[PDB]
DNA sequence: GTCTGG
DNA sequence: CCAGACGT
DNA sequence: GTCTGG
DNA sequence: CCAGACGT
C-alpha cells in the first residue's frame, strides 16, 4: 500500500471531515500548514497528505476529542535520525505491520507518546501479482459509496473518505528548518474480499467511533487503541489503467474503470 | 534515543 | 560493556 | 539485483 | 507502490 489518491479541493476535503467532539458539537477540523496541501490523484511516499490528529498534540489543556487536519510527509522519519536530509533513511517506514508494532524501535516510541493519526484518501491503489507473469494489474480500493460534469461533481461532494490508522513522529533537522511531521500507514492481513489482490491491506478505521478512539490519546490507551487495528470487508474496488503506474501522472484517468 | 547481538 | 541497527 | 526519486 | 538508474 504505497500509493493513494487524495485530489479534493481543500475546502471540499475539510467539509468531508465534519465530526462530533465528545460533547456532540458538530465541528470541522482546524488546519495547520494548509499551504503544504497538494491535491493529486497519484500520491507516493515522500509526498505530503492531509492527516487528522488530536488538538491536544498542538494545544495545552485542549479537548483531546477535538481534531486538527495537517499535511505530513508519507514515510516516518524517527526523532533520532542524524543525517541532514530525510531521504537518506536506509529503512522503509512507508508502512508498519500491526502484529510487530510494539517491538519496532521506529514505531514503539512515537505510538507510546500517543502520536496516532488518521490518513485521509479518496482510496488507495494495490498492484495484483498473477502466477507466471511479471505484468501487474492495478486496482483502486475505497469505501462503498452512496449509489457528465453534474454526475462527477455530485459524487465527489458526497464521497466517503478512506480513513487509515497511522503513527507519526517529529524530527528537528540538525542543519535547521521547521520540525518535520511524518507518518507511516499501519498494515494488517487482507480480508477475503481483497485476498486475491494482495495478502496485506492498510488498517482501515470504519466509522466515527473508531476514528475518534484512534485520535483520542487523551482517554484511549495504546492497548485499547490497538484493538481497532484489523482487516475490514466493508471495502470495494475496481481495476484501473496503467496510467497510475508512473507517479508523475496526476489525472482522473488514474482512478477511471476499465 | 533504544535495543539486540556479540 | 560497545557496535550497529533501527523496515516493508 | 537494489536503491533513489517521484 | 513503480520507473529508472546503476559511473568516472
Amino acid at each position: 500500500c504505497g500509493r493513494t489518491s487524495c485530489h479534493l479541493p481543500r475546502d471540499v476535503l475539510t467539509r468531508a471531515c465534519a465530526y462530533q467532539d465528545r460533547r456532540g458539537q458538530q465541528r470541522l477540523p482546524e488546519w495547520r500548514d494548509p499551504d503544504k496541501y497538494c491535491p493529486s490523484y497519484n500520491k507516493s511516499p515522500q509526498s505530503n497528505s492531509p492527516v487528522l490528529l488530536s488538538r491536544l498534540h498542538f494545544e495545552k489543556d485542549a479537548d483531546s476529542s477535538e481534531r486538527i487536519i495537517a499535511p505530513m510527509r508519507w514515510g516516518l522519519v524517527p526523532s533520532w535520525f542524524k543525517e541532514s536530509d530525510p531521504s537518506k533513511l536506509q529503512f522503509n517506514t512507508t508502512n508498519c505491520r500491526s502484529d510487530t508494532v510494539m517491538e519496532k524501535r521506529s514505531f514503539k516510541v512515537p505510538l507510546g507518546k500517543g502520536r496516532r493519526c488518521v490518513v485521509l484518501a479518496d482510496g488507495f491503489y494495490e498492484w495484483q501479482r498473477c502466477q507466471g507473469t511479471n505484468q501487474r494489474q492495478p486496482y483502486f480500493i475505497y469505501f462503498p459509496q452512496i449509489k457528465s460534469p453534474e454526475n462527477w461533481e455530485k459524487v465527489w461532494d458526497n464521497w466517503r473518505l478512506l480513513t487509515m490508522a497511522g503513527i507519526f513522529d517529529c524530527w528537528e533537522p540538525p542543519e535547521g528548518g521547521d520540525v518535520l511531521y511524518s507518518y507511516t500507514i499501519i498494515t494488517v492481513d487482507s480480508c477475503k474480499g481483497l485476498s486475491d489482490i494482495h495478502h496485506r491491506m492498510p488498517a482501515i478505521l470504519d466509522g466515527e467511533e473508531a476514528v475518534s478512539k484512534w485520535l483520542d490519546f487523551g482517554e484511549v490507551s495504546t492497548q485499547e487503541a490497538l484493538k481497532l487495528i484489523h482487516p475490514t470487508e466493508n471495502i470495494t474496488f475496481h481495476a484501473v489503467s496503467s496510467v497510475v503506474n508512473n507517479s508523475r501522472n496526476n489525472t482522473p484517468e488514474c482512478l477511471a474503470p476499465v
